[PDB]
């Protein structure tokens, strides 16, 4: 009886609950702790998505691999985004989108209004309920922007460098005054350039970093080896992976742990780099 709402990242699957609490009836399609830059959509997924009564999802290419699906029935809660709110690369010509934009809370309580006009228009009977619901998480938003700003401002000018195994945190640099290395381009769907590697290597070697970070979607052998590269030249500059010490960049924590929803995985994510770059 309840709205089925597919929906594909861990990211979607807080805000609705978020939003519309215990009113629709949520399909994950991604589970936390995969990659959408390389989920496949299954027989069993796509059926998901025909079975919905609403579908939500990124965009920018994010899932990837199931473009040519999800423009087809769902809606993208980037649809209002414009041109000057985009962050974008280089790759063999183009000009690439970068998809990792909700750690630009703007950007993200964007897509939270996208969301909310959805839920509404879908549960016309609980469209205020899910306004009011809708302006107590902007207001929890904001006060998240807020409290990253002061968490972040404890570290030094010359210590604001992110090392991570790919270009997911531009979006993130952008709001807070932060350069981003990365051994890889913005999707993860690609090899590991050996040049790139390198490249950051003299790059935490320019700026003397003493910590590289680690995220749950990828293998962390990647920063080992790129560690090993650094001391190759000593070179010198710390993992940090340990255990429970992921960055989340491509997907929340699996419920419920400590990146269980949004704001959390936020939280999570600004500590760490605090403790390692203060
Ligand atoms: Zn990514």
């Amino acid at each position: 009886s309840k709205p089925r709402v597919a929906v594909t990242t861990s990211f979607l699957n807080d805000m609705v609950y978020q939003l519309a609490g215990d009113e629709v009836e949520r399909d994950l399609l991604i589970p936390a702790g995969e990659d959408p830059h390389l989920y496949v959509a299954k027989s069993s997924d796509l059926s998901k998505l025909q079975k919905a009564d609403l579908v939500l999802y990124h965009g920018l290419h994010f899932e990837g691999k199931m473009v040519e699906a999800l423009e087809k029935t769902g809606v993208a809660v980037s649809k209002n985004f414009n041109a000057k709110d985009l962050n974008t690369m280089d790759e063999d010509g183009e000009e690439i989108v970068d998809p990792h934009f909700w750690f630009s809370i703007p950007l993200y309580k964007s897509a939270v209004a996208v969301a909310s006009e959805e839920l509404q228009k879908l549960l016309p009977a609980k469209a205020e309920m899910i306004q009011k619901n809708t302006e107590k998480y902007q207001a929890q938003l904001d006060d998240l922007h807020a409290w990253v700003e002061k968490e972040l401002s404890v570290i030094p000018k010359e210590s604001r460098y992110l090392v991570t195994p790919h270009d997911a945190f531009n979006y993130f640099a952008a709001s807070y005054d932060f350069t981003l290395y990365a051994p890889q381009g913005v999707s993860t769907d690609s090899e590991v350039a050996n040049s790139d590697m390198i490249e950051t290597v003299n790059l935490i070697i320019d700026h003397n970093i003493k910590a590289i970070f680690t995220e749950s979607t990828t293998n962390p052998e990647r920063m080992k080896k790129l560690q090993e590269a650094v001391k190759a030249k000593g070179g010198q500059v710390e993992v940090v992976t340990g255990e429970g010490k992921e960055l989340f960049s491509d997907s929340l924590a699996p419920e419920g742990e400590e990146g269980d929803t949004f704001i959390d995985m936020y939280k999570h994510n600004v500590k760490l780099m605090v403790k390692y770059l203060k």
